């Protein structure tokens, strides 16, 4: 299904947010 598809490129990307804002937010 895309529900999550489409959520995935409208925020951050998935994990993102505990890769790079975890890395540059430190």
């Amino acid at each position: 299904g895309i529900g999550a598809v489409l959520k995935v490129l409208t925020t951050g990307l998935p994990a993102l947010i505990s890769w790079i804002k975890r890395k540059r937010q430190q």
